């Protein structure tokens, strides 16, 4: 299906996009002294574009044409007004990014495309692990955030 | 799909409960003294156990919420009076955790829950390479039986 | 002697319960966030089943018949709504899993097993650290967490 | 001598049938449970395999033109029924595998064809040594089956 | 306590009197070609002696005035024509030390002569392994002894 071929090209435009979206949230918490979660943000940021890369690659083998989109400006910073807001951000951003992965999952198995589904496996159990990761991230900075100066005593940490 | 996580659910008991049957099995080795068989038995039921273990990691991580259940007293160990009888019981084991873990497999994939699916694939793997093992230590016992005080000869040599 | 036999049968499930207990703890802390806590659980419900396992190898040793009982479902972490009620589970396990020793040693000491009594020393000696680390934690945690978020900020810690 | 082309292109197809047969021979033992026994055969025939390679080499460097042929099913595996039937097989595989050998040889001899015949030496010396260990073998499987058991206790001990 | 000394020093004598029957069973064996069970007997003559010196030592040093009393001739050796008999010999050795030792500490116990206790632990507990080693080898050899040479078979392989 040249729809199949659609989703493969909208993850690549998925993980660039997350790519800059961590980017941004690396920027916010620069700007705001919080240079532990901002380190935390480029080095994910990176690891984005990593995936993005290896889904291009796997494409050009596999004679997927890809289309490189454009990579949209990140648009949450302009609302981001605590570290609780970006990392809620970057929890959605991840859950969104295992829809997709699930979506073009579901095609490749309509189709029968089991190289593109062997493909993709490790990159199910990835989001698995990233996914709980934000969201034990986002809780507790959820719980420090509640007395004053503590959330900040523990970007110290990492 | 309550019915995934349930059987999700479930498939950590059934890991569970071969960890007890394993260690029933190593006693009863011990109590007769074939300790080599003893010690195989031993190491997998920690096994199982780690098996178990997997699951319960995989899904915390996926929020699948895990209730743990009795695990059964094993009593397999009633009816054993010879290893055949132990080898036996224990290769239907293996082969029940097999068709559970296919049971799970279908259900995850009747959802379309892929990562599930990747989660489990080298559990299916892993399953033939145990009912390869174990079927062919229960041919050698059988066969080895045969001849009175053979079998302990090779309790020694082996494991 | 029976009852020393049936004292000692007992003292195998204490221990395999027991490692179920910690268990539903790790699971209860991973699900709340907790990692660290979590762990700490995890380990010990590992240590609780080679407990279980010493008792079991001695008892092959010595002929005394072993049947391995149901290990029952652990049933505290429905109660449970923060880490303080956890580790007061724990310690409560703990000086439950103390009495059920020295029941067995004065079981074993009734019939003078010096065998028995001898195995059991280390268990002993051993239950009494175990119960001043847990009373230790629990302490720590009772006090951590009379301000909102600073727990959090120690468990991330230790 | 078309005959000796001829004859040196057979010998590739006469290891590579080799090949086959052991490999046939390593499932049988593998389906029964003598993983000692299949690692044996699966080794060997990975070597005749090599052998036919080593025929197809020399070969192109002496502008002898190969053509592969068909590497026919092995069929002896239909009356296998024990370990005894399986090396019985075996031997005389390896006693066609000498005596087609020979046969090159001695085209080769009539030939004239003095680098053929070095080319050959070390397989002849090779078939005198396979021949035996394989002879040696079957005594002794032959003779450790006459007590039930008795074989299987050594597919562990040796192999 | 006066019964006390006596019975720590009887337990010297006890040591010594399971050396010689251990070595008295390693010359069975030897005479009779299990070189294997001869050297496990002849190790273990020679750490019930040094169980004995233990004995002494602490003796020594907890001023219980030791006394060397005869060593006993082994004559279980009389009545042996097999490696059965041998073992099960062996066996009741051992359950006889476990119950002196254990008539030891009820004296120590009765006198709360703790020192004594203590210094009994460690060999309560090696007792029980012994009696465990010792029976699961008698076992092995029993079942192997049903078949004409297999025992033999083994005396080679382990030991
Ligand atoms: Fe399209
Ligand atoms: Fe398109
Ligand atoms: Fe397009
Ligand atoms: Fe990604
Ligand atoms: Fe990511
Ligand atoms: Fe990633
Ligand atoms: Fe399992
Ligand atoms: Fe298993
Ligand atoms: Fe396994
Ligand atoms: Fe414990
Ligand atoms: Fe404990
Ligand atoms: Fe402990
Ligand atoms: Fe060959
Ligand atoms: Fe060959
Ligand atoms: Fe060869
Ligand atoms: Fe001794
Ligand atoms: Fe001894
Ligand atoms: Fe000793």
């Amino acid at each position: 299906s040249e729809e199949l071929l659609d989703l493969f090209n909208r993850q690549v435009t998925q993980e660039f996009t997350a790519s800059q979206v961590y980017l941004s949230a690396s920027i916010w918490f620069d700007q705001n002294d919080w240079e532990g979660m901002a380190a935390y943000m480029l080095a994910h940021s990176a690891e984005e574009r990593e995936h993005g890369l290896g889904f291009v690659d796997f494409a050009n083998k596999r004679n997927i044409p890809i289309e490189l989109q454009a990579v949209p400006a990140p648009v949450s910073c302009a609302e981001w007004s605590s570290p609780e807001d970006v990392w809620q951000s970057i929890l959605e951003l991840e859950q969104a990014n295992t829809r997709s992965l699930l979506n073009l999952a579901e095609a490749a198995s309509t189709c029968h495309d089991f190289a593109v589904m062997a493909f993709l496996n490790p990159f199910h159990l990835q989001q698995v692990n990233e996914e709980d990761k934000i969201g034990s991230i986002l809780a507790k900075v959820t719980d420090e955030n509640r007395t004053p100066g503590l959330l900040r005593s523990l970007d110290v940490v990492s």
